[PDB]
């Protein structure tokens, strides 16, 4: 008789219900941390599944420690287990393939394999809009990037740079973080002026003297509040009925309609010149199968853009003036070279003497080296995978998560990684560089292999395509503040430590230089 045992069985749960609301909230939560503990061991003999890293708390998993030091947490990883493993998120499983046979898994995974856009929709479509990035089909994407991407060739780069240059020297004449024409000497802080400069720059060349203007009057708060909308929160909290985020969805209603008002207003003038990426967009906006895109996708496409570029092009900025506050040779190296290209100043700075700037051009790409502004990127893998040369699957469901930032950071691949060289790129200060074969995956012909250790502007079809943009923005920024400033920290103070849990990985704040003017008597001319 063990009918008599299943008897007790249905005894046993009729005490169990009856047990006092003490005892059975702790077994509400007892019971669940004891299976889990059981998983993770009976998971551990699973030969065709990477190791997994083990985690007390459920569905929160390696949350904290990686969100803390991600870099930190996968070289501990990597020593316990090589270089694939998986590792449970705020109830995902993250399955990291480090290096660069990582940078080939991810980056160049079939189409059909990941997805990108299903691990980013809830992260930007309720900053940027609806209908764009990742908002639609990865075909509308590729298209959607040949658009911008034609907006952003060598002619359109050659009338930036005066635009560019004329939005710096006004900065340096009218903020109070500088007015060059009143003081000689003064403190910043680089989280402060780099954002401002940065989307004073982006406002003006890529969007316009109209929309460059309302960045001077209370439309700027808008921004503000876009800006905040934009973080990591969004992939758990994406819509909460919070403040933050009817300020945000109200910024992005708002800034969307001043674009589209241009856009209209263009386009009832016939005024569609080749001005700006809104020009372009408005004579090069139809995909393949003949959809035009609609008033409203074009402005989303242009916040998404230009919220993008925006985080990127000032964390890096930030970090340039950071690392070279404490290194007053490399600020004389650069100083020299400016006054080579440019005859002593005798010149006015154009895209090409940006080309002629190595010295310049290797000092962004050795700060994307040690600070890439994403840490981390994913695709949610849609049909199970197997990792070549290995037993691996990594099932449907799980995420596949690549980090070039990582191996930047590996003596490996860059000797003395955690020294900030410009030196390692001499005869090789080109953004970047495909090291042969080529492919087209909609928005033009970039490198086929990913194999490189050093991805700063990832791979594949999910590729940057503001690569140029950025050097020349940066280019003619440092170009300007090593021309007019010398600067250094204050006392007993150096680069600081990078925020990992921002969405990008942007200096610690406030990170603040002391900066003096090469010729104090200067002027900046122009009315204020
Ligand atoms: C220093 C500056 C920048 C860096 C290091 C950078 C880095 C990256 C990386 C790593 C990716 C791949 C993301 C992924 O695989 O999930 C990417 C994609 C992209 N970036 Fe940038 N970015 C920068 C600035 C910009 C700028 C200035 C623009 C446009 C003006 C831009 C537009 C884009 C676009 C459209 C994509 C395509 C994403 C996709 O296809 O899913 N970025 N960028
Ligand atoms: O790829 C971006 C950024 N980007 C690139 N180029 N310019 N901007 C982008 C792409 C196309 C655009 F049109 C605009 C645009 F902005 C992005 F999609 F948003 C993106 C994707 C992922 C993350 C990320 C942040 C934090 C993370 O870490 C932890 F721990 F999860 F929080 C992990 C991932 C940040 N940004």
């Amino acid at each position: 008789i063990v009918g008599e045992a299943l008897e007790y069985v249905n005894i046993g749960l009729s005490h169990f219900l009856a047990l006092p609301l003490a005892q059975r909230i702790s077994l509400i939560i007892i019971i669940p941390f004891i299976y889990n503990i059981v998983w993770q061991l009976l998971y551990s003999l699973r030969k065709d599944r990477p190791p997994l890293v083990f985690y007390w708390i459920p569905w929160v998993g390696s949350a904290v420690v990686y969100g803390m030091k991600p870099y930190e947490f996968f070289e501990e990883c990597q020593k316990k287990y090589g270089d694939i493993f998986s590792f449970v998120l705020l109830g995902r499983v993250m399955t990291v393939y480090l290096g660069p046979k990582g940078h080939e898994f991810v980056f160049n995974a079939k189409l059909a394999d990941v997805s990108a856009e299903a691990a980013y929709a809830h992260l930007t479509t309720p900053v940027f809009g609806k209908g764009v990035i990742y908002d639609c089909p990865n075909s509308r994407l590729m298209e959607q990037k040949k658009f911008v991407k034609g907006a952003l060739t060598k002619e359109a780069f050659k009338s930036y740079v005066p635009l560019i240059a004329e939005e710096v020297y006004k900065y340096f004449r009218d903020s109070k973080n500088f007015r060059l024409n009143e003081r000689t000497t003064g403190t910043i802080d680089v989280m402060v002026t780099q954002p401002e400069m940065t989307i004073f720059t982006a406002s003006r060349s890529l969007l316009g003297k109209e929309m460059r203007a309302k960045l001077d009057t209370d439309f700027a708060y808008l921004y503000s509040d876009l800006d905040k909308g934009f973080t990591p929160i969004n992939f758990v909290f994406p819509n909460l009925p919070l403040e933050h985020y009817r300020k945000r969805d109200h910024a992005q209603k708002a800034i969307s309609g001043t674009y589209m008002s241009l856009i209209k207003e263009r386009r009832k003038n016939n005024d569609i010149q080749d001005r700006d990426l809104i020009d372009s967009l408005m004579k090069n906006s139809t995909y393949k199968d003949g959809v035009k895109m609609t008033d409203q996708e074009i402005a989303n496409l242009l916040i998404g853009v230009l919220m993008g570029g925006q985080h990127t092009s000032a964390a890096t900025s930030a970090w340039i003036l950071l690392h070279l506050a404490e290194r007053p040779d490399v600020q004389q190296e650069l100083y020299e070279e400016q006054m080579r290209v440019l005859d002593g100043g005798k010149k006015e700075l154009t895209y090409d003497l940006l080309q002629e700037m190595p010295l310049l051009n290797q000092t962004i790409k050795e700060t994307l080296r040690m600070h890439h502004p994403l840490h981390s990127l994913f695709r949610k893998v849609m049909k199970d995978m197997h990792v070549p040369n290995t037993s691996y699957v990594i099932p449907a469901g799980y995420h596949v998560l690549v980090s070039p930032g990582y191996t930047h950071l590996r003596d490996e691949y860059f000797p003395n990684a955690h020294q900030f060289n410009i030196h390692r790129w001499n005869n090789d200060s080109a953004s970047s560089y495909s090291v042969g074969e080529e492919v087209d995956y909609g928005f033009g012909a970039i490198s086929k292999g990913v194999s490189s250790p050093y991805l700063p502007f990832g791979g594949g079809r999910h590729r940057c395509i503001g690569e140029h943009f950025a050097y020349c923005q940066l280019g003619v920024l440092m170009s300007i503040f090593i021309r007019t400033l010398k600067w250094h920290y204050p006392e007993g103070k150096t680069v600081p430590p990078p925020d990992f849990t921002s969405m990008v990985t942007l200096p610690t704040g406030p990170a603040k230089i002391i900066w003096e003017k090469r010729n104090p008597e200067q002027k900046i001319g122009g009315r204020h």
